[PDB]
């Protein structure tokens, strides 16, 4: 997250850290959202290669014991059928991970609330992106969870030529693009929390940024629109 600030410990209890076995240790590779005691929602591009993964809930500082963490292995990975590894702009960047065990919900570990199917946010809606990604374009990962206010840019504006053009589909959500705040490498798969009628709901799964850099004017961070995949999510969970 570029242009943000450290979040209050455990203030985004649905945020998870997706890590892979790097021989001797574990390395953070993507964010994610806990949606069931044993299911995590993330980006397909985070898990479309054969690696050994684990999920950390109740996390804040990646390098120190905070005393609120729970570590659990990933048992099954379900990538969206239409996803193509080499074509992020086509969309369908979403995947569900079935955990080896159910985590214990408490003050530090909670389920993210999903929007009703088909829900579309008004332009400039108040949202926040959270993650341990780079804090600067070509910078380094954040040790502690960061957050940044990232208001939505509606589809009509986002798909305009001065913005993303045809690269963005209606199955995506754009947010930010002021050249100051944005998602960045390592934030992928994480949540875009939007405040709707007093409650925060996870409207997006962090997907991609421009080749020009993370924080670029008129190049908002692009998210998979969660409300476009509600039926799929429900079907996968029920069949597995
Ligand atoms: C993660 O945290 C990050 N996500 C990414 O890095 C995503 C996944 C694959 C590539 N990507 C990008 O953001 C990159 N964007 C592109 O590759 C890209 C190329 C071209 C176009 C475009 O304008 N098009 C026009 C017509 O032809 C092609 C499409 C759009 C996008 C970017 C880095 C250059 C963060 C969310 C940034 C991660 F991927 F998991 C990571 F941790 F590995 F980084
Ligand atoms: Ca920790």
């Amino acid at each position: 997250v570029v242009g943000g600030t450290e979040a209050q410990r455990n203030s985004w209890p649905s945020q998870i850290s997706l890590q892979y076995r790097s021989g001797s240790s574990w390395a953070h590779t993507c964010g994610g959202t806990l949606i069931r005691q044993n299911w995590v929602m993330t980006a397909a591009h985070c898990v479309d290669r054969e690696l050994t993964f684990r999920v950390v809930v109740g996390e804040h500082n990646l390098n120190q014991n905070n005393g609120t963490e729970q570590y659990v292995g990933v048992q099954k990975i379900v990538v969206h059928p239409y996803w193509n590894t080499d074509d992020v702009a086509a969309g369908y960047d979403i995947a569900l991970l079935r955990l080896a065990q159910s985590v214990t919900l408490n003050s530090y570990v909670q389920l993210g609330v999903l929007p009703r199917a088909g829900t579309i946010l008004a332009n400039n809606s108040p949202c926040y992106i959270t993650g341990w990604g780079l804090t600067r374009t070509n910078g380094q990962l954040a040790q502690t969870l960061q957050q940044a206010y990232l208001p939505t840019v509606d589809y009509a504006i986002c798909s305009s030529s001065s913005y993303w053009g045809s690269t963005v589909k209606n199955s995506m959500v754009c947010a930010g693009g002021d050249g100051v705040r944005s998602g960045c490498q390592g934030d992928s798969g994480g949540p875009l929390h939007c405040l709707v009628n007093g409650q925060y709901a996870v409207h997006g799964v962090t997907s991609f940024v421009s080749r020009l850099g993370c924080n670029v004017t008129r190049k908002p961070t692009v998210f998979t629109r969660v409300s476009a995949y509600i039926s799929w999510i429900n079907n996968v969970i029920a069949s597995n």
